[PDB]
């Protein structure tokens, strides 16, 4: 219910963390204007911080959201998996 997810884009896997061999499972919460716009985008928690936080922030800055619905308090959980993929729930 709210706004609605037009691009849920995944955030890029980190080339550090793959030769690392780490999987990163980032709990980040954000807002959307009455534009859909994602703003105030926080990452709560995360496996490595700045190693996932970073190419996160990347992916917030594309999502895109139903205009004519502003959200708060909008929290997901990104699997970036050891294989080098992304699921958002």
């Amino acid at each position: 219910s709210g706004p609605r997810a037009l691009s849920r884009n995944q955030p890029q896997y980190p080339a550090r963390a793959q030769a690392l061999r780490i999987e990163g499972q980032v709990k980040v919460k954000f807002d959307v204007t009455p534009d859909g716009r994602v703003d105030n985008v926080q990452i709560l928690s995360a496996k490595p911080a700045n190693m996932f936080e970073r190419e996160v922030k990347n992916a917030m800055r594309r999502w895109r959201y139903e205009p004519g619905k502003p959200g708060s308090g909008i929290v997901v959980n990104i699997l970036f998996k050891i294989n080098g993929t992304t699921e958002i729930q």
